[PDB]
């Protein structure tokens, strides 16, 4: 069955809610014992969103190695992603420590700092060249180098300095700024254009550490980004592009972080994204 006819039949049938609940029912359940330790309560944004112990990113410190972040490793596609929550006021230094230690080239942000009149993550990068940020708890300095503001996204060049060794690296910040406060975008054209801007940068390539991807919880919009990227890469690698099963790829990804794709509308949008992508990709 051709992906876009399961979708046209799910649409003809309006069964999106039924498909989505079948995924929720078959998803992996692994322990998250480190996330639930009392010493870590102020390191979690949402009580119901935690990294599994087996796939969690460890900070390189003896004090407390915990961050709300997971390694998604896709064996057949040969892609890895780190999915994390939007940083909290007390975890902005941990966030940049992780980017440093994992050798990431890119950070992908899919939310605004304020949405629906409430704060969805800390202001964790500098807004002016001449006002740099210092994270005293992790010994890092972060400077804004340049900013390119477009209609659907902004790309920033940042300089991260390890103050312990005086090594520096260039980090690219890819900020999708137009996801609506409610629901999903009507067309996937701008999100797809955005995905191909991150690829073109080198940030997803095996010469670097994994890309860091976040939204507010790091499971819904973040899940949509990695699911569309991996499905399109599998369609380019395999003999029969029609063999790629988006529901099976999503369940593989849910072995590494809980809750990826938060709504039936995010599942339909993911299908739409890979359909138009593949209409021009095979
Ligand atoms: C319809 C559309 O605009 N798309 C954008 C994108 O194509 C590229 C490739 C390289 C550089 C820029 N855009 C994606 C998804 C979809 C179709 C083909 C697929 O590669």
């Amino acid at each position: 069955m051709e992906m876009e006819k399961e979708f046209e039949q799910i649409d003809k049938s309006g069964s999106w809610a039924a498909i989505y609940q079948d995924i929720r029912h078959e998803a992996s359940d692994f322990p998250s014992r480190v996330a639930k330790l009392p010493k870590n309560k102020n390191r979690n944004r949402y009580r119901d969103v935690s990294p599994f112990d087996h796939s969690r990113i460890k900070l390189h410190q003896e004090d407390n190695d915990y961050i709300n972040a997971s390694l998604i490793k896709m064996e057949e596609a040969q892609r890895s992603y780190i999915l994390t929550q939007g940083p909290l006021p007390n975890t902005v230094g941990h966030f940049w420590e992780m980017v440093w230690e994992q050798k990431s080239r890119g950070v992908v942000m899919l939310n605004r700092v304020m949405e629906k009149g409430s704060l969805k993550c800390a202001q964790y990068w500098p807004q002016k060249e001449e006002k740099e940020m210092i994270f005293e708890d992790t010994n890092l300095k972060l400077t804004l180098i340049s900013e390119d503001i477009k209609s659907y996204y902004t790309v920033r060049q940042l300089e991260l300095e390890n103050l312990t060794t005086q090594e520096t690296r260039e980090i690219l910040h890819f900020h999708y700024t137009t996801w609506p406060d409610f629901g999903v975008p009507e067309s996937p054209a701008s999100f797809l254009n955005f995905l191909f801007k991150v690829r073109e940068s080198g940030s997803l390539s095996p010469e670097h550490g994994p890309v860091v991807v976040h939204c507010s919880a790091g499971i819904g919009r973040s899940g949509t980004f990695c699911l569309a990227d991996t499905c399109l890469l599998l369609m380019d690698k395999r003999k029969d592009p029609s063999s790629v099963d988006i529901k099976k790829v999503l369940l593989e990804m849910r072995k590494f972080r809980m809750g990826l794709i938060q709504t039936a509308d995010q599942l339909r949008f993911s299908y739409l994204a890979v359909i138009e992508g593949a209409k021009f990709i095979m």
